[PDB]
């Protein structure tokens, strides 16, 4: 019997990096958020409002909410993954292999699962 106002402040966003400090190709990951929601710990899976997955059926955009896992939490700072990559943005070359349509404003509302 609790409220369903699960929101998050801050803007999680990472872009497809060409190379890192070693100068090798990078598949960027993670996304750290300061949550207004729940009080999460490591091991949750949830969907965020505005984050819609892509290429479920070979570059098919279906608008299905992307599910995230928790890797690390430091207070109300949750490091989540899979990362968020906009197929409608990012870059002409790097967007086709992105995982979601867009990276929404701030962090937005969350639908928490313990499954």
């Amino acid at each position: 019997g609790s409220t369903e106002s699960l929101t998050v402040s801050g803007q999680p966003e990472h872009k497809v990096e060409a190379k890192d400090s070693n100068g090798m190709p990078v598949d960027n990951r993670q996304g750290t958020i300061t949550v207004s929601a729940s009080g999460l710990q490591v091991g949750d899976a949830f969907t965020i409002a505005g984050v819609n997955s892509v290429h479920q059926i070979t570059k098919d955009t279906t608008g299905q909410p992307q599910v995230f896992r928790v890797l690390a939490v430091s207070g109300t700072t949750v490091t989540i993954s899979p990362k968020i990559l906009p197929v409608e943005n990012t870059d002409v070359a790097s967007r086709p292999y992105a995982n979601v349509d867009a990276k929404p404003a701030e962090s937005a509302a969350i639908t928490i699962l313990n499954k």
